[PDB]
């Protein structure tokens, strides 16, 4: 149980040596970004990166994001202007820091013949951009994603984490809708656990529906644990639970990332988990610290995370691409809502993950109020 499960797809480095590689880079990151741990910043439950790395020699592996956390927002601080983080767990953290390098990966291959030699894009002959070759992503948290992988209740069954709640609780039998109104009358926010929001993005990639419109969907090429890794707990969370899934839109796939520990397991802890998540991005000058109760930064500032500040860099390389490159036909962008459901083959892959949860017994997706995204840039 303690053995790495092989990638069922590409596996270009020793997993041993990619795990330990990729857990001792992000370590490094973060030590680095919070003066040799010296930080207030640094006292963390959870630390969760992404590594990149680019064909087959382990020592060219680039750090791209850090991040911690272990909370998420109260239900009353929800924004309906975009302007709040919803879920500050480390490895939603990352992947959102993730999705920043991606648009500044995008501006570099449209600015210019120089710049776009560094871009790790490139034209796809199906239209819009896709990775180079055996450019892959790593993802590494310093123990096993809340939900499923984690408390092991019924094997692969989807879990919410709940408002101001420890751990998670189960899906309900009937599918539960959330309201704005109900929310901010009481009812508790629900936010998927990160095992399931994991397996999501091993069906419709890590760079979301707004970024599909310019690039083919990418996927992780590896899922790292620095803590309680169980290999069969862990493949049936991250992906085989949903072997079911069917009729996927073009390029979609299950993916399966290669799944390991490494060779020195953290602990357990003692103490009080951290109101506060870090996030980082490769290119930043310095960490970024919000809390994660409120979603903002301690003097009530919008993370560059929160949808409002992705949307600002959508927009931005939605007006450098000519429309004839585009993956999506995406006129004039508007309400932030309905430029996601302009990645039309996105939602469809969204919509076939969420059919195969309920087909296989394991619940329905519980979704945020609309009212989240319905908001315009200024
Ligand atoms: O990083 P996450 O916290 O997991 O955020 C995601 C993300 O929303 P944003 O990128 O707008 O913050 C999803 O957007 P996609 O790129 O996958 O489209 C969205 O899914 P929808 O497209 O269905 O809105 C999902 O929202 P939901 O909770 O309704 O599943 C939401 O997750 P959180 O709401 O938990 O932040
Ligand atoms: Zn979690």
């Amino acid at each position: 149980s303690r053995q790495p499960i092989p990638s069922e797809g590409l596996q270009l480095h020793l997993p041993q040596v990619l795990a330990d590689a990729v857990s001792r880079l992000v370590l490094g990151k973060f030590g680095d970004l919070t003066d040799n741990f010296s930080s207030p910043h640094a006292r963390r439950k959870v630390l969760a990166g992404v590594v990149m790395t680019t064909g087959t020699d382990v020592k060219d592996a680039k750090v791209i994001s850090v991040s911690t956390g272990t909370k998420c927002i109260n239900g009353e601080y929800m924004s309906d202007r975009g302007l709040a983080l919803n879920d500050c767990h480390a490895e939603i953290i990352s992947r959102r820091s993730l999705l920043r390098f991606l648009y500044t990966q995008l501006e570099l291959y449209l600015n210019n013949k120089d710049d776009q030699k560094r871009s790790i894009f490139q034209k796809s002959e199906r239209g819009g951009f896709r990775l180079k070759e055996n450019v892959q992503f790593h993802l590494y948290i310093s123990t096993s994603p809340c939900g499923d992988a984690r408390i092991f209740k019924a094997r692969g069954q989807l879990r919410t984490k709940i408002e101001s709640g420890e751990g998670t609780i189960p899906v309900r039998s009937n599918a539960s809708i959330q309201t704005w109104d109900g929310v901010l009358q009481g009812e508790r926010l629900l936010t998927m656990s990160c095992s399931d929001k994991i397996a999501r993005w091993n069906v419709v990639g890590i760079q979301g529906s707004l970024l599909s419109i310019f690039v083919e969907p990418i996927y992780f090429s590896s899922i790292i644990l620095g803590s309680l890794y169980h290999g069969d707990h862990l493949s049936r969370a991250m992906y085989q639970r949903i072997s079911n899934i069917e009729d996927l839109p073009p390029l979609y796939t299950l993916n399966k990332p290669l799944l390991s520990g490494i060779s020195n397991a953290e602990a357990r802890q003692p103490g009080k988990a951290p109101n506060f998540s870090v996030n980082w991005t490769v290119g930043d000058s310095a960490i970024e610290v919000i809390n994660a109760t409120t979603g903002k930064d301690e003097l009530g500032r919008a993370s560059r995370l929160c949808k409002h500040a992705l949307y600002c860099r959508w927009m931005r390389v939605h007006g450098k691409v000519p429309s004839h490159l585009l993956r999506s036909k995406i006129t004039k962008p508007n309400v932030y809502h309905e430029s996601k459901l302009a990645a039309k083959e996105y939602q469809a892959a969204k919509a076939r993950l969420f059919t195969a949860f309920i087909k296989a017994g394991l619940g329905a997706w519980v979704e945020k109020p609309t009212e989240q995204d319905q908001f315009s840039l200024t």
